[PDB]
């Protein structure tokens, strides 16, 4: 249960898709800050041969993809590759690849790729993703998939985020290699390519968990029928298979109305049109549904509004 927010005209983030490849960039080996368009990437590294605290690092470029270059690791220390190093006080840490996009920016999926870490001693890392600075997703990757021709490090979970950061975890060893080979290759910001975003609204799904505690919220898509475009096209929510985040309102002309991104750790949901709509039946509103499950299995079913943009 909760009440229509109406979408505007102004503030709208800019969706970032694409693939980038980041092969292209050894042209300078070191550098802070890598450039690239929608988003900049930087680098934290040991501060130290003996400390494990992070610093601002190089970015290391090459042929292979990005790596971090710290000065001093306590071994294997690798200029190309994000390593995870144990030191010798006792306690580990990994480099960081940080991927953060321009303000007024955010990316609903991402494929990532890498290099340098396939092909025989375990490999294995994390990539966490965020929006405005709270953990949104968590994609874990190891060479114990099927090779450097081997995807399926997506998220398509969650939607919304404005920033990656990559790095190791531990493979296990102990000290002359540990997980380091691993080599940023390319980075694919998911998602299909729509006109110029003419209104949008946002809002949270917040709703009361009770005494049981919190367990997730899910996008269970819209009930609505006879919505129609402004010209008079009648129009039809759907998702794709697998992909419960990413609503998209078509024209019948194949064209699109709108899309509803939802990120389920926040409930956020997110609402781009790209048409003018006729208003909607009955309401006035498009109604989304959702399902609050809990941390037992204890459900609650409920809804999120959005008055379109309207001629
Ligand atoms: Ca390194
Ligand atoms: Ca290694
Ligand atoms: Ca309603
Ligand atoms: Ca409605
Ligand atoms: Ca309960």
């Amino acid at each position: 249960n909760a009440d229509a927010v109406s979408v505007a005209k102004t503030d709208i983030p800019k969706v970032l898709t694409g693939l980038f490849d980041l092969t292209q960039h050894s042209a300078t080996a070191n550098q802070r800050e890598l450039d690239l368009d929608g988003f900049k990437i930087t680098a934290k590294g040991f501060k130290s041969a003996t400390d494990s605290a992070l610093i601002a690092a190089d970015v290391n470029a090459s042929t292979a993809g990005l790596g971090v270059a710290s000065g001093n690791s306590p071994y294997h220390n690798l200029a190309n590759e994000v390593d995870f190093r144990l030191f010798d006080n006792g306690k580990s840490a990994s480099e960081e690849l940080i991927v953060k996009l321009d303000p007024g920016t955010v990316a609903y999926g991402a494929n990532i790729k890498f290099s340098q870490m396939f092909g025989g001693e375990k490999e294995s890392g994390v990539v966490e993703f965020y929006r405005g600075g709270v953990l949104i997703s968590t994609l874990t990757f190891s060479s114990d998939a099927a090779g450097g021709e081997y995807n399926q490090n997506f998220q398509v979970q969650q939607g919304g985020f404005d920033t990656m950061v990559i790095k190791a975890t531990n493979n296990g060893n102990t000290n002359i290699s540990d997980n380091s080979d691993f080599t940023v290759k390319s980075i694919e910001f998911l998602g299909t390519t729509t006109p110029q975003a003419i209104a949008y609204g946002s809002g949270t799904v917040a709703p009361q968990w009770g005494a049981d505690g919190k367990g997730h919220i899910d996008l269970l898509g819209s009930n609505e029928v006879g919505l129609m475009t402004a010209t008079g096209k009648e129009i039809s929510i759907s998702s794709k298979a697998g992909l419960p985040n990413t609503l998209y309102g078509e024209a019948s002309d194949g064209s699109l109305v709108f899309r509803l991104e939802f990120t389920p750790a926040t409930g956020k949901w997110e609402f781009f049109q790209y048409q003018n709509m006729s208003r909607p039946l009955g309401d006035g509103d498009i109604d989304f549904q959702i399902k609050v499950v809990d941390a037992d299995g204890d459900s609650s079913l409920g809804s999120f509004a959005t008055k379109p943009l309207v001629t």
